[PDB]
């Protein structure tokens, strides 16, 4: 069974009082678990009795040792990796004495796919909004990228956003395969490396001064390897400026070397929105 029988779970800094915590709504579907609207109380170390939204993953249904001993070795990362401001952190966690949770930070406004699809020509996205996202990202996947950690799908869909604005990457820890922002390489060996995430990042980019919009918007999915094998590359977006349009493509470079490093970006986004 699921609430640890024989399971050895031990003693955090971290754990929380299940008292508090209220479960509600479900967030999205689960292409990384059952997360779940959670609404703790005192969890700032800072602002106790004052109650805080925050976000959950228990565990489904059809549960088994594996699907657990998953999480837990997953919630032992989001410890591992660090805190930063463009990343979803491990918030805390109710371990012991009942069953698993883990606790994230939940954010006000949805995915960004959806986002930009309604902040675009009744908060109209300036571009200067545009970048800041961008570079935010960018330099949460440097973040990422350092202690060595791997994007499953990094797509606006597994990226949100706070109340605050504050673009968060989700994903660094299944459904379909998405392909359309997969490398060649990796889209045909079949491994995923930092020159692979570029690529999808360069994909990201587009995907967010598109507003939202699909990706080879129309090529079957059977011969698109073959296209970009060839050098097939999405064409400008609207309102983008070429170096922004060059960078993207930069992104998207055959060979995995030349493409950019993660800081080559982040210093590029950088110098872009201080020209402003
Ligand atoms: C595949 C379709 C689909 O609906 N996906 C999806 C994506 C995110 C959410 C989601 C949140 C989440 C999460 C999460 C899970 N595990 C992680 C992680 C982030 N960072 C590292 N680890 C290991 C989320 C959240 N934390 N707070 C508020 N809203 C959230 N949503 C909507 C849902 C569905």
């Amino acid at each position: 069974a699921g609430v640890s029988e024989y399971e050895l779970p031990e003693d955090p800094k971290w754990e929380f009082p299940r008292d508090k915590l209220t479960l509600g709504k479900p967030l999205g579907e689960g292409c990384f678990g059952q997360v779940v609207m959670a609404e703790a109380v005192g969890i700032d170390k800072d602002k106790p009795k004052e109650a805080v939204t925050v976000a959950v993953k228990m565990l489904k249904d059809d549960a088994t040792e594996k699907d657990l001993s998953d999480l837990v070795s997953e919630m032992e990362m989001m410890k591992m990796i660090g805190k930063h401001k463009n990343i979803i952190n491990l918030l805390g966690a109710c371990t012991q004495d009942g069953p698993l949770y883990v606790i994230f930070e939940y954010a006000s406004k949805g995915n960004l796919r959806e986002y930009l699809r309604a902040r675009r020509p009744e908060e109209q996205m300036t571009f200067k909004d545009l970048v800041s996202c961008t570079y935010q990202l960018a330099r949460g996947m440097e973040y990422l990228a350092s202690q060595k950690c791997i994007h499953r799908d990094l797509a606006a869909r597994n990226v949100l956003v706070t109340e605050n604005n504050v673009m968060k990457i989700a994903d660094f820890g299944n459904g379909r395969l998405p392909v359309k922002w997969m490398a060649p390489e990796a889209l045909f060996d079949r491994v995923y490396t930092h020159q692979s995430d570029v690529w999808s990042f360069g994909v990201l980019m587009w995907e967010i001064f598109t507003l939202g919009g699909s990706p080879y918007p129309g090529i079957p999915v059977e011969e698109l390897f073959k296209l970009l094998k060839e050098g097939h590359r999405m064409d400008k977006p609207a309102n983008c400026t070429n170096e922004l349009y060059m960078m993207m493509r930069d992104c998207w470079h055959a060979v995995p070397s030349q493409r950019p490093t993660f800081k080559q970006l982040v210093e590029d986004l950088d110098r872009i929105l201080t020209l402003t």
